[PDB]
């Protein structure tokens, strides 16, 4: 890990002296998810190039920005944008933003994401709530908190098997039934795996066996970290389509397809977040 | 990645100019199947160390040659001895001549390897069509397009559902058909393993409930780069042994076994791959 | 690799000169295991940190030093205190002693270490004698062996289907016989996986179905290395907990608890692998 502790705590110090806003709810928005930040009110933006320490972007839209501000009575902090290992950051760089969230004050960390779909009940639009996930890469020692341990942070060998809040799993249950959607709202496994390229049909086979239900390539760190530290936990993905599970099929997994579906499903997910945000505590 | 795009650039250009041969199609010999080599006419050889920016052989037998020519009626250029992961190498480094070789002009690029049987109907000598493969090093992290893409060469996140040509491994069942051989043509799913050591029993075990036929340490990364680029695939694994699935068994698995399996089942290979040259495109 | 031949031999002979001890039989301590040095006789230590080349240690209670002496009969060789993967040390550190061991003149390696149950069977409590083990961290290139090879150590490609002595658990099973205890001696595969966060119940589930029986996150590759060394290798693990299978329960996997365990079935172990050395040869 690059960072020292002192590294986090002077980009803390700098986001809380560079706005009155004390967030309490971080937020990760997904591909194609970003809409969220239209609906803070009193918005600040803070692009990430500006932060001190920050990971500085790459090139895939160059656009990596931090918007404070207020979600439905919520003081939010929300990533438009959020860094993959796939793009060559080592974990400590990719999660190194939830651990300044944490001394900035925030206690509650929601995630989303558009993943494909392995459980076949599931369709391109399904909103998937994560019960639980399974790290492949951490498996093999792509783990975030590879490394010593700060104990300013957490233990040494925090436990993962509660890491989706149990409370707030229920709670988005019924904002869902207040929704009155046509769809339930779908549940399950999220399996991580570091792409970039997409699975090829005896992978998702082999993913399917294992038990996920959903594919994507980030999230799992940001939680274990976010866990680390002691973050309430909650997030869903948005089935953007179904993974290829037979070779008699003509269609390929592509990022066309994919934003297309954040596109539609877009406005579906804010309202859903926004009125999430009063079903978190304080 | 330690290689920029002129790093690629530089090394096709100085080849090109370094002969007057221009292949469109790439051949990576996989081991004891170097023989295919002897073929070539007007066979044209580059040591690897002296083809600039390529990765430099270590110890292996030293032998490591990039050879230029014509296979039955195709311009070729033949890899004699691989890069694998277990030597040290990143895959960025194992993968550089797959893209090399496409900035020469190559739109075909045929694979072969060594492997262990994981499918029980698998004999010795037999030959394994390669339909699909399992990247569980990738799932971890260790895929050769991690870190920023290059526009130049391909998507950020390209397909692998489609990675081996449906329509070369029908021909080859063909090929096979002509050749009139008692052994029927096998075909299915290769998984990946870093190794260098083998397997042990319970390994073996899970690699066949993924549903995986054949076992290697190679291909995989040369595939995923070569899709990234365009470039056609068809390829192939002799299996060399069978792995061990018991343990009552009182043998190993060895080097010795997998190079004598490839030194007679030998021949065989090479004529099937310059026959299988008629099938492929132009 | 960042060591050299030499830095082994030099290592080697360092200690060679510092002691009259000739070590035949080195014995890894896992956690909450490190009392079997109170039973050596005409114990002399060394802290890691005096020892040339050695892993100096982080900040776990900085207590890592290797006691030579004899055990029941056995001139051994005490690492108390290990190296583990998720504190960032990379393999050819953490299984660096294992060679060292083996230039001293060792033939023989007993691990052994904590883990969590995955067998159902199993009870906290429990000792699990290892008949083999899945190497997830390998699959996907973290092994010991990755790099160039050493023709002085062992060959390229090792085998690891005979990695755990037959024999050893057998006489094992009898050792436990003459113990005369109420729960019979276990056995099973140790999967290993890099941690440091414990396993979701999603994970457990997945290590269950790939055929584990007992997850840790240490031991493999000094196994790996020491076979390749041409060591006897023998080990176990004590099932310090049953990993969560349900998401009704309301417990979580603790380094508390793990200690607790290893405190009250401490001296147990003891004894077993004490006697245990009169079956090893020499
Ligand atoms: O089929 C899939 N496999 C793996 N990941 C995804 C995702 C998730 N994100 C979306 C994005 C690519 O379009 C990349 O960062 C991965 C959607 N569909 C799939
Ligand atoms: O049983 C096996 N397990 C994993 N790989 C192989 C291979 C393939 N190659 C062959 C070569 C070792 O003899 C090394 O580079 C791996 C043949 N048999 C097996
Ligand atoms: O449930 C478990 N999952 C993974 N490893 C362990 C272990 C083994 N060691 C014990 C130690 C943590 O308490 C760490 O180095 C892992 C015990 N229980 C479990």
């Amino acid at each position: 890990n690059g960072y020292t502790y002192e590294d986090y705590k002077n980009t803390a110090e700098w986001l809380l002296s560079h706005t009155k806003h004390r967030p309490q709810v971080a937020i990760i928005c997904g591909s194609g998810l970003g809409g969220l930040t239209d609906k803070l009110t009193q918005a600040q933006i803070f692009d990430y190039s500006e932060i001190p320490n920050f990971p500085r972007s790459t090139v895939p839209g160059h656009a990596g920005r931090l918007v404070f501000g207020f979600l439905n009575g919520r003081a939010c902090v929300m990533m438009q944008g959020r860094f993959h290992m796939y793009e060559g950051y080592p974990l400590w760089k990719v999660t190194f933003p939830v651990r300044v969230f944490h001394l900035l004050g925030v206690d509650t960390l929601v995630v989303t994401n558009a993943a494909g779909g392995l459980n076949p009940k599931f369709e391109v639009g399904d909103i998937m709530l994560i019960r639980d996930h399974i790290n492949l890469p951490g498996f093999s020692g792509q783990n975030p908190l590879r490394g010593p341990n700060d104990e300013r942070f957490g233990d040494r060998f925090p436990a993962m098997s509660d890491a989706y809040d149990r409370t707030m799993r229920q709670r988005a249950l019924s904002t869902w039934k207040q929704m009155g959607e046509q769809r339930e709202l779908q549940e399950g496994t999220y399996v991580m795996v570091a792409g970039p390229s997409f699975e090829t049909v005896a992978e998702c086979r082999v993913l399917q066996k294992l038990g996920a239900d959903a594919v994507g390539m980030s999230t799992v760190p940001e939680v274990i970290v976010a866990r680390h530290c002691g973050l309430r936990v909650f997030g869903f993905s948005l089935i953007t389509n179904k993974v290829i599970m037979d070779y008699e099929s003509l269609e390929k997994a592509n990022h066309e397809e994919v934003l297309a579906a954040g596109k539609q499903a877009a406005q579906k997910l804010e309202q859903f977040v926004s009125i999430l945000m009063a079903s978190i505590p304080l």
